[PDB]
């Protein structure tokens, strides 16, 4: 393991970011048929499934990330417009928004993207039509409907 500056590089062969305590946006690695990003969006109330839609940077499309552990790479996630609650799991194979207790999620970086999984790695966050207005889902991973990208705001 190593690097150099006259016969090697990093800025064109490997990622250049990492997660930290702050405000972020989360969108699918496959965009949408609209020719634009497909990002997590607040469903308009509490105790409902998370939804996915186009992105403009609005208070219902932007989120926060906060650490919970380091031995398990687990964090908590909340919308910037309703941080009095956070993303949780309705036990019905879909994510929901609910007041805080101890609900957490696992994040992973790769050579050209991000991933989002449960605390036991048995499942991953995914979609079924990869289009706006769809409710987010949880199940086995998928090459073009179960991978993500994350950016700081
Ligand atoms: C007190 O510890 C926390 O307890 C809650 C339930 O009150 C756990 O959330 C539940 O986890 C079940 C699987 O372990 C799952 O079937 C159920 O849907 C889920 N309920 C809710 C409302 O999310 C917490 O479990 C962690 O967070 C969830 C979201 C998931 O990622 C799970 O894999 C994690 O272990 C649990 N929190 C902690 C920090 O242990």
């Amino acid at each position: 393991m190593g690097h150099h500056h006259h016969h090697h590089h990093h800025s064109g062969d490997s990622p250049a970011v990492t997660l930290s305590a702050g405000n972020y946006i989360i969108y699918n690695r496959v965009l949408s048929p609209r020719g634009e990003k497909l990002a997590l969006t607040y469903p308009g109330r509490q105790r409902t499934p998370v939804t996915v839609s186009p992105l403009d940077g609005s208070s219902e499309q932007a989120w926060i990330l906060r650490s919970y552990d380091s031995n398990s790479n687990t964090w908590t996630i909340s919308p910037v417009g309703s941080p009095n609650s956070q993303i949780g799991w309705g036990a019905g194979n879909v994510p929901v928004v609910l007041p805080p207790n101890n609900y957490v999620w696992t994040l992973t970086l790769t050579s050209g993207g991000y991933n989002i999984q449960d605390g036991k790695r048995t499942v991953s966050w995914s979609l079924n039509n990869a289009t706006a207005g769809e409710e987010v889902s949880i199940g086995a991973d998928a090459t073009f409907s179960g991978r993500w990208v994350i950016e700081k705001v």
